[PDB]
RNA sequence: AGGACAU
C-alpha cells in the first residue's frame, strides 16, 4: 500500500514544515482530494512562506497525526490559499484550503526521528512540534532520507 | 492562549 518514490529532488531554497492533524481521516481526505488546510494562523504562515519562494523552490509538508507516534507522509504545496476549493470534505473550522501534491505515503516512527533536534524550537525534537513548525533544510533532507528507505495509511484500502 | 505539540 505505501507510496515511496525512487527519488525526491529538493530544489534549492525550499522550506519544510511539520503538519499536524487531529484526525487520520482528514489526512486521507487530503491524499485523495489534493488539498489541505491549516488553522487561521497556520494558513497565514504557510501562505506567506509559499508566496516568498524563489521560482524553482517548493514547500514540503511532513504529516503527522496527533498522538499517533509517527509521521505518515510528505506532500508539496502546489497552490497558495484559495477560496474556490471543496472544503466541505472536512465538514466547521477550515474554510480555506490550498492544493497539495502527495509524494510519500509511509509511516516513520517517532523513535527514528527523535534524534533531530530543532534549533529554533529550544532544541526540541522534530517529533515534538506543533502544526506548521518549520524545519531547517539540512535536517529536513535527512528526514526525507528516512521516508525513502513498511506500513502506510493506504494499507486498509 | 482566537494555532490540528511529545510519552
Amino acid at each position: 500500500g505505501a507510496i515511496i518514490p525512487p527519488w525526491i529532488h529538493v530544489p534549492d531554497h525550499s522550506r519544510f514544515f511539520v503538519i499536524k492533524s487531529s484526525s487520520l481521516e482528514h489526512v486521507k481526505k487530503s491524499f485523495y482530494n489534493g488539498i489541505w488546510s491549516s488553522t487561521f494562523y497556520g494558513n497565514k504562515r504557510l501562505s506567506e512562506a509559499y508566496e516568498s519562494l524563489p521560482q524553482g523552490a517548493k514547500i514540503y509538508l511532513l504529516f503527522s497525526v496527533n498522538a499517533s507516534g509517527r509521521f505518515c507522509g510528505v506532500a508539496e504545496m502546489s497552490s497558495n490559499l484559495r477560496e474556490d476549493l471543496d472544503t466541505s470534505i472536512w465538514g466547521s473550522r477550515y474554510r480555506h484550503a490550498f492544493k497539495v501534491r502527495w509524494i510519500v505515503v509511509r509511516d516513520v516512527h517517532n523513535r527514528s526521528l527523535k534524534q533531530f533536534l530543532i534549533p529554533a524550537n529550544d532544541m526540541k525534537p522534530v517529533t515534538n512540534s506543533r502544526d506548521t513548525q518549520e524545519i531547517p533544510a539540512t535536517i529536513s533532507k535527512s528526514i526525507l532520507k528516512l521516508f525513502k528507505y513498511v506500513q502506510s495509511f493506504l494499507d486498509d484500502d
